[PDB]
């Protein structure tokens, strides 16, 4: 365009992202103009940082991945400098800066998101080479109001988007020896929890008073929400891990198993 920002049939432009080993652009089909998500990984910052092996087992899991609430990778293409990974682009942006563009979603609405996040979860779980811990910020929204989950492990470049940083689960903010999946629960609790309240269960400027508040594990229902979603989120956002929900008790869960796609839980 101005310069060297084409690659393969794309043309890259704005940074949407940042992350440790390179940046996320938006793209464009260069003769139908449109829409993609390029990751640009730098390679002498792979060396660098000694992960070359991780990237590349990374990459080749990834090109792999087919679920319907995550982030497709249509090609990757490969210079001495870098890896483009041309990823699917989707135009809603970011769950959390919708909500808090918006507010709250309406109930039945929060629980369709709500079981397409957690099948993504859930089939990462599943097939990612090493787990590594869901990152909140990464659920996106497509043009059809659906969740998609952008790619979270090293290669991760979700970078940021508006106001109300501090946050994780119980055990690992009391510096813990953990499990990613037990983890990934209680972070799928505060993503229900802001679709349903369109707040954070735990919010506080002050980093202490917001670590013992997570500790602690006090958060507010409002009146609004019912109680069959109320024992959910309480008990997703279990303190003690070794009490908190696993994937199987959110699907057994009433609020939860009311009209879902079997398609969503295979086995
Ligand atoms: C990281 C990110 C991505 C990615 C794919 N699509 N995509 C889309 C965006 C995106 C981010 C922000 C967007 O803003 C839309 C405008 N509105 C206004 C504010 C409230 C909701 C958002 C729209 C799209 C960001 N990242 C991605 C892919 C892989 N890795």
């Amino acid at each position: 365009h101005d310069g060297r920002v084409k690659i393969g049939h794309y043309v890259l432009g704005d940074t949407l992202g940042v992350g440790t080993f390179g940046k996320v652009k938006i793209g464009e089909h260069q003769l139908t103009g449109h829409k993609v998500a390029v990751k640009i990984l730098n390679r002498q910052k792979i060396r660098s940082l000694d992960v070359v092996g991780k990237i590349k087992r990374e990459i080749q899991n990834l090109k792999l991945f087919r679920h319907p609430h995550i982030i497709k990778l249509y090609q990757v293409i490969s210079t001495p400098t870098d890896f483009f990974m041309v990823m699917e682009y989707v135009s809603g942006g970011e769950l959390f800066d919708y909500i808090c563009k918006h507010g709250r979603v309406e109930e039945m609405e929060a629980r369709r998101l709500f079981q397409q996040i957690l099948s993504a979860v859930d089939y990462c779980h599943r097939h990612m080479v090493v787990h590594r811990d869901l990152k909140p910020e990464n659920v996106l929204l497509d043009a059809h109001m659906n969740a998609k989950i952008a790619d979270f492990g090293l290669s991760n470049m979700m970078s940021d988007g508006e106001f109300l940083p501090n946050y994780a689960a119980p055990e690992v903010i009391s510096g813990r020896l953990y499990a990613g999946p037990e983890v990934d629960i209680w972070s799928c609790g505060v993503i229900l929890y802001a679709l349903l309240c369109g707040t954070l269960p735990f919010d506080d400027e002050h980093v202490p008073t917001l670590f013992k508040k997570i500790r602690g594990g006090v958060f507010y229902i409002p009146e609004y929400l019912n109680r069959s979603v109320a024992t959910l989120l309480m008990h997703m956002l279990q303190v003690d891990p070794l009490k908190r929900a696993t994937i199987k008790d959110i699907r057994e869960h009433e609020w939860f198993k009311q009209d879902l796609p079997s398609y969503l839980f295979p086995e």
